[PDB]
């Protein structure tokens, strides 16, 4: 309901930060310049603002020991195979729609918005709603 | 429903770009490096990804004239006094929590939390549920 797992993944030498709504298998995803703290900081507060976030999940714990991100944490009011196979597919809608862009951030973006469709999107809005 | 106004707004030199959701009130902001066709498009890109938007609304008609906001709307589908209110709520809260963050992003991200929480965001939820 109010579980999310971020984790990030590199491509191009360049780091994808992707949050996934465990529940409905909905993506947010932003390319960041280097996988710190500070980065994953401003991203939970862009989440929180939006999502009603209670708890985050990752496959690498060492990412939130970061005292910018204890702050992010404790001022939003969060909390410590499906979402291997949303990043699973997230990266293959990448590598498809990949040559349509320039900026890998753009093909990013456009294969969030894929997955979404494909839904995640009506789901997320259905699950929070009705809780 | 699928309307959203976005525009620009000017704060210690940097840029805001704010979407609002005319229906609830719902708002997305970003700190953008200028005011660039390539930052709308690519805000658009992301604001489209997560929400059903369908109709884009600004006060300032020449924001959506280059090639690249073109191909954002086009590739996403998208065509073209509580905006006004919306806006004035978020400079407040901005000012008044501005002191507590080093970065103006990291307040407005803060603003937008508070807005959205006080709700704006459980409307939104019911709106695109229901319909
Ligand atoms: C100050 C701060 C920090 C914080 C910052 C801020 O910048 C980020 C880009 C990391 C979000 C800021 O603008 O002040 N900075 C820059 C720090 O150096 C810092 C150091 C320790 C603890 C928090 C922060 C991080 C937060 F997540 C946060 C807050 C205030 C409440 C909302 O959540
Ligand atoms: C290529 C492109 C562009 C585009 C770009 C892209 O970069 C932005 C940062 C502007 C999103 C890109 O990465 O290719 N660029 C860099 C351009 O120079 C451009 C010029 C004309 C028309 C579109 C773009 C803009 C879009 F909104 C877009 C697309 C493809 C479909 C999804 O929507
Ligand atoms: C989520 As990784 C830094
Ligand atoms: C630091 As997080 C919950
Ligand atoms: C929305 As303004 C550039
Ligand atoms: C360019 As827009 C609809």
């Amino acid at each position: 309901p109010g579980i999310w797992q971020l984790d990030c993944t590199h491509l191009e030498g360049k780091v994808i930060l992707v949050a996934v709504h465990v529940a409905s298998g909905y993506i947010e995803a932003e390319v960041i310049p280097a996988e710190t703290g500070q980065e994953t900081a401003y991203f939970l507060l862009k989440l929180a603002g939006r999502w009603p976030v209670k708890t985050i999940h990752t496959d690498n714990g060492s990412n939130f020991t970061s005292a910018t991100v204890k702050a992010a944490c404790w001022w939003a009011g969060i909390k410590q195979g499906v979402v291997e196979s949303m990043n699973k597919e997230l990266k293959k809608i990448i590598g498809q729609v990949r040559d349509q862009a320039e900026h890998l951030k753009t093909a990013v973006q456009m294969a969030v918005f894929i997955h979404n469709k494909k839904s995640a999107g009506e789901r997320i809005v259905d699950i929070i709603a009705t809780d």
